RNA sequence: GACUUAAUGUCACGGUACCCAAUUUUCUGCCCCGG
């Protein structure tokens, strides 16, 4: 007599290819899968089969049940009582069984009346076919007294259609790295989750019993069950492979990598950002557009080619479109550049009479309190069919939700147990003994299910760079990302203790994944813990149980309620069903001993926030390709679940990432140990290798992010700061070196608050501690400015808040003979003049690294007053219309001076720029910036006409020069870091009546400098590094400013906001290991005399923006305030570099110092005021005085003076040109 | 039926795809002579 049988499964189930008994131990994956679905192959070619499960596994369930349920009903069944069965078959009798009982067979006192025999036996014999005349050989399916036919799936069919291949995974405790990994392959239980089979039972006595087991097997294949009775990817491959070939012509493979991430993360801006064409189209001002989506490829461009390929590929979504072609230019660019498995003994266990076996069920929402990442392999190394990376892809299941795996979950879990209790052992996979510590007893009785979340949006991308210890810059190749769930995405959460008493520690482990209103929810789930990836807070957290002693029928009845904990979570108790009861005495954590003595202090919590008075550009490299805007940095931010909203929060937050903030503290404690500095971290027992974890060991620090929670004060939260880079011969800059950065609008008065926190491990040393909080107070001091562009001067910490839960210059230049025998000023002289510096330039292939702090070197903070001694002009050039009047001038191009939140400020691009090119002439080193590719009008280029030594430091294989070595170069980070000038005391802007903002002052027009008038011949050279006089044509342009407006067109001139003589702003240049003549020469570059200036900013030829810069204090550390003899040491012994590299300090002796300090003379420090401007066009030209024959006619031509006197009369700084 | 089990004995819910890595380095939004 048969019954047909239906098991469904609830959670991802875990299949095994099927091999027969023989040929089942040659294979170690069909070893660990004998208690899994099996999947035989249906034809040739190993792509389509057949997946069922046996029925000796679901009869081993059964038995397994009928233990547990004769057990807990102590050896009877509905009045009939049973024996103890039998586990033993003796190898003498017989063969043995194709598997082996290793764990502790319930067995109860035997109270039945007679023996078990043939003739008549027990519902525990029968059901076990102790006496048929079936044996362990199958001849007939007549021969069963009771038979487990196979359950074939209820739906060709493909394995790759059916189940995924999945890596898992065994965690050591200690070490926190996995010891080793094996491979299953998930099954859709949500398609194929369904097997339909037969059970054969003969005699009617065990007929109850059978369908009470059916109501208790709960597992089966690695997942919950319930048992009742009754092609696009070749032809993207091959378009990506061409694609990879079009940009191998161009030699730009190392961007296919990040063009894979840009089209990875088009799947987040949807299918409009390529049929609408909303890619950034690059800068205006280089002609070939974007620098990757404007990349031709086989003719037509990339943004084009990607709108082909989306139009040929419509039929797959967006999502997969872009994540297949993604997924393949990634392999494609991979491809161009240990694994465990696996004496019988029978283990009677018989529980005293009158316990009480119970079934508790916890369920809750487990809540992302961090983005999370659950790892898993490529796909294309996933392929169940077919059986070092960089890009790491977050697990989904067949449609994309995010799932936390019940392997995860239950080795977090164990984890944590082994946490809770004092001792535990590491799992052992072949033990034919069951473990009897604490935490696999436990664990035995403890069930899970795998998590899915109810949202399936695409993940986001985290970018991580490892930086080079000596350079601070990006290794080359390090380059690595993952993908993040958001933060705030709940997953159900299922628990199932079966035992006689609920424990104390496991109590101890919910409490402790528990968020509460004064404690963080601690569940570490998933992967890259070190930077805080996957910290959950358990939630809504509601526990019942079931009393199996005397409510077994209405547990087996409703299943245990083990596919309906989604219903059992929302619904309430009158709802609930009979035999749960709500669980009332599920012990506090004020009282738990486990969690308050091993839990609760194993991960202390550092919450701090810090103060940046900086604009802070953590760069997003990636969302600059993919978002529209021609912006080249922005800040990162990231998509935040609101659980409440149910959706991604439509405002992302922007935050300093966990990796950054975990590589900030990283670099900090192994500076000041010197662990930075090792050649490699492998079995490392170094400070930073303990605390920060290594390639064998985990970290013992764990960062979150460094969330912005300042962002709602701010009325523009991102500040737009365009910066460009200034040629050194001709004053002006290149339009195709211009890049606009967009980091958050931070600044000293209206800060930016970044919340962060780091967990520190039970165990920290005495030392490690001090170590920890020594890298919090050099981030608190300064040291280590958040994001990209510090030494520019951005993402500088201006403090850090700790939660409650935790001198003048007394040298004088002599100037200039021509302007001090001219008090009347009748001579005119040219605005600016080049330094005539020889080739000679020093380099140093012995280049100071950024992996410690040397003690022989200095390092510190230079806190500099900044005095405008003429009028200063620091347009903010992000508005063209900062004044608002291109409506009356329409191309009139008009800015406000720079500002961020309100409050004005000179950046530290430009003081630094300023800075650099002061020291790049004090020192006679390279033309860092050079217009190589510009010609003129003729033989050789700029470039080419340019000294070898004079020519930008590339690379540092050969040495860098003395600017290079203190600014930086692209392979090399600068020891020099300039801050943002506040403003602080003046008499803020020049004010002009004629003007309809009286804060602005308009100036003449700033056209292109010409080199042909420097270099008139092919035989003319460069003559060197253009400077601008100290003089009062602001005077000029103020007095004829009724003119200028009308004199020349709108379009050619500019508006701006003009800060007046005498301001006082204060800015701080953080400079970082220096030796004692580079910090002298610093200074000395800062503060070089009593009449020497410096100019920067617009209208530099104009008079504009002569600015003197005074230091108020010097602060070195190794903190101390360095006083004014010591100064005067390091500046002296600067001036011993000078005169050794030319083979009270008297720098007038030096020629080229001399000069440079002759063109930063100040002559109106006294009753001089030189008039020197610009030459007019002709003798018809306007703003010309008649008689004086200052026209650019009679320069320019050769019969009036020879070309090398103009190339003199352009090198002497401040000679009369009239 | 068979693909596809063996039946007096499947802890595989017996195993966190773990672990390490600052998307940053460099760059004054600058400016005068020809056609
Ligand atoms: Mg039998
Ligand atoms: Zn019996
Ligand atoms: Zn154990
Ligand atoms: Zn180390
Ligand atoms: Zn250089």
């Amino acid at each position: 007599m048969n019954i047909t049988v239906e098991l469904t499964f609830f959670e991802p189930y875990r299949l095994v290819e099927w091999f027969d008994w023989d040929a089942r131990k040659k294979s170690h994956s069909a070893m660990r899968g004998q208690a899994f679905a099996q999947w035989t192959w249906k034809g040739k070619g190993r792509t389509a089969g057949k997946s069922f499960i046996t029925g000796t596994l679901v009869r081993s369930a059964v038995i397994k049940a009928v233990e547990e349920l004769l057990s807990l009903n102590n050896g009877k069944w509905e009045g009939v009582p049973c024996c103890n069965g039998s586990f033993q078959t003796d190898e003498s009798k017989g063969k043995k069984p194709s598997f082996l009982r290793k764990r502790h067979t319930l067995q109860w006192q035997a109270n039945n009346k007679n023996i078990c025999d043939k003739e008549e036996a027990c519902p525990f014999c029968i059901l076990l076919g102790r006496f048929d005349n079936a044996g362990k050989v199958h001849e007939r399916n007549k021969d069963y007294d009771i038979h487990f036919s196979n359950f074939d799936l209820d739906h060709d069919l493909r394995l790759v259609d059916i189940a995924s291949g999945r890596i898992l995974n065994r965690v050591d405790f200690d070490t926190g790295k996995a010891k080793d990994y094996f491979r299953t392959w998930e099954a859709d239980y949500e398609t194929y989750g369904t097997y339909t089979g037969r059970i054969t039972l003969r005699n009617e006595h065990a007929k109850k019993l059978l369908l009470a087991s059916l109501g208790f097997v709960d597992k089966l294949c690695g997942a919950l069950c319930r048992i009742e009775v009754i092609d696009h990817n070749d032809e993207l491959r091959k378009q990506a492979e061409v694609i990879v070939e079009a940009f191998k012509q161009n030699d730009k493979l190392e961007k296919i990598r990040i063009l894979a991430d840009a089209i990875r993360t088009l799947r987040l801006h949807g299918e409009g950002v390529i049929e609408k064409d909303e890619l950034p189209d690059g800068k205006e001002e280089r002609d070939k557009g974007h620098h990757l989506w404007d990349i031709k490829v086989q003719g037509t461009a990339l943004r084009t080619k990607l709108k082909e390929l989306w139009q040929s590929n419509k039929d797959i979504g967006w999502r997969k479109f872009t994540e297949m072609l993604g997924s393949n230019l990634y392999l494609i660019y991979k491809k161009e550049t240990t694994e465990y498995y696996s004496s019988d003994l029978f283990i009677p266990v018989t529980p005293p009479e009158g316990i009480e076996t119970k079934e508790w069920i916890i369920v809750g929402r487990l809540k992302a309190a961090t983005p999370f990442y659950f790892g898993v392999q490529q796909p294309s190394d996933s392929i169940p069919g077919k059986e070092e990376h960089t890009s790491f892809n977050i697990l989904l299941d067949k449609e994309n939700r995010y799932r936390i795996p019940r392997s995860a979950l239950r080795g977090a879990l164990r984890r944590d147990l082994r946490t809770a209790f004092g001792s535990g052992c590491n799992v052992s996979l072949g033990g034919q003994i069951l473990c009897n510590c604490k935490v696999c007893i436990e664990m035995r009785r403890i069930t899970l299910k795998d998590s899915v979340s109810d949202f399936s949006e695409p993940p986001e991308i985290r970018y991580r760079i490892a930086k080079n210890p000596g350079t601070a810059t990006v290794e080359d190749g390090s380059l690595f990302d993952i993908e993040v769930g958001p933060e705030g995405l709940t997953f159900p959460f299922v628990l199932r203790y079966r035992g006689h008493k609920f424990p104390e520690q496991l109590s101890s482990v919910i409490r402790y994944w528990e968020e509460n209103d004064g404690k963080n929810g601690m569940a570490w789930l998933g992967g890259l813990d070190s930077t805080g990836k996957g910290r959950f807070a358990l939630k809504d957290i509601k526990i019942f149980e079931w009393d199996l002693n005397q409510k077994i029928n209405e547990y087996i009845k409703e299943r245990g309620m083990r596919g309906k904990e989604k219903e059992l979570l929302e619904m309430g108790e009158s709802s609930l069903p009979d035999g749960l009861i709500p669980y009332k005495f599920f012990e506090e954590r004020e009282c738990l001993f486990p969690y308050k003595e091993n839990l609760k202090p194993q991960w202390s919590e550092v919450q701090y926030t810090i103060e940046v008075g900086s604009p802070l550009l953590t760069a997003d490299t990636i969302s600059a390709l993919t978002e529209p805007g021609n912006r080249d940095a922005i800040a990162y931010k990231k998509r935040v679940y609101n659980d409440g909203n149910n959706a991604i929060e439509p405002e992302p937050r922007f935050a300093v990432k966990s990796e950054t903030h975990r590589g900030i503290f990283r670099t900090a404690v192994g500076r000041r140990t010197g662990d930075l500095g090792k050649e490699d971290h492998e079995d490392c027992t170094c400070d930073m290798c303990i605390i920060f974890g290594n390639e064998h060991e985990s970290s013992k620090i764990r960062f979150e992010d460094l969330e912005l929670i300042n962002g709602n004060e701010f009325e523009k939260l991102e500040k737009h700061i365009d910066h460009v880079a200034i040629d050194r011969f001709t004053g002006g800059a290149l339009d195709k070196a211009k890049f606009d950065t967009y980091p958050l609008a931070g600044s000293p008065k209206k800060p930016l608050k970044l919340k962060g926190r780091f967990w520190i491990k039970k165990g920290f040393s005495g030392d490690h501690k001090l170590l920890i909080t020594t890298a919090l107070s050099d981030i608190r001091d300064g040291l280590y400015p958040l994001g990209s562009k510090g030494g520019v001067g951005y993402g500088w910490v201006a403090g850090i808040s700790i939660d409650d839960n935790v001198i003048n210059n007394d040298y004088v230049h002599p100037g200039h003979q021509s302007p001090k025998q001219d008090h009347k000023n009748k001579n005119i002289y040219y605005p600016h003049y080049f330094l005539d510096s020889g080739s000679k330039v020093y380099r140093e292939k012995d280049i100071i690294t950024h992996e410690e702090f040397t003690e022989e070197l200095l390092s510190g903070k230079i806190n500099c007053k900044l005095e405008t001694l003429t009028p200063l002009i620091i347009p903010d050039t992000s508005d063209e219309n900062g004044l608002k009047l291109q409506g009356n001038k329409p191309g009139h191009k008009n800015y406000k001076f720079f500002n961020i939140n309100g409050e004005l400020m000179i950046p530290g691009s430009e003081l630094r720029g300023m800075l650099r090119t002061h020291f790049e002439a004090l020192t006679k080193s390279c033309f860092a910036i050079f217009g190589e590719d510009s010609t003129l009008s003729a033989s050789k280029t700029l470039g080419g006409k340019l000294d070898k030594a004079l020519h930008p430091c590339t690379g540092l294989s050969d040495g860098l020069c003395p600017g290079c070595h203190l600014f930086g170069t692209t392979d090399y980070k600068g020891r020099v870091k300039f801050g943002f000038a506040k403003y602080e005391n003046g008499p803020e802007w020049l004010i002009t009546r004629g003007n309809n903002p009286e804060r602005s002052l308009t100036l003449g027009v700033l056209e292109s400098p010409r080199p042909a008038f420097s270099i008139p011949d092919d035989e003319s050279e460069i003559p060197g590094r253009k400077f601008y006089l100290h003089h009062n044509g602001w005077r000029i342009i103020r007095q004829k400013q009724l003119e200028i407006r009308e004199t020349v067109q709108p379009e050619r001139n500019v508006t701006t906001e003009v800060m007046d003589k005498g301001n006082v702003f204060s800015f701080d240049v953080r400079f970082e290991n220096l030796r004692e003549w580079e910090l002298g020469l610093l200074l000395q570059s800062l503060d070089p005399g009593k009449n020497i200036a410096h100019k920067l900013g617009k209208g530099k030829p104009y008079g504009f923006g002569s600015v003197k810069i005074k230091i108020d204090s010097l602060h070195t550390f190794k903190i101390k305030r360095v006083p004014q003899s010591d100064i005067r040491e390091y500046i002296n012994k600067g001036y011993q570099k000078l005169i050794e590299w030319s083979g009270l300090p008297q720098w007038h002796v030096i020629p080229h110092i001399d000069k440079l300090y002759k063109l930063l003379w100040v002559p109106f420090l006294s009753k001089l005021e030189p008039d020197v401007r610009y030459p007019v066009l002709n003798e018809e030209s306007k703003g010309y005085i008649e008689g004086s024959d200052y026209t650019y006619k009679k320069l320019g031509d050769k019969d009036n003076l020879p070309y090398k006197t103009r190339v003199k009369g352009l090198t002497t700084p401040w000679s009369p040109w009239n």
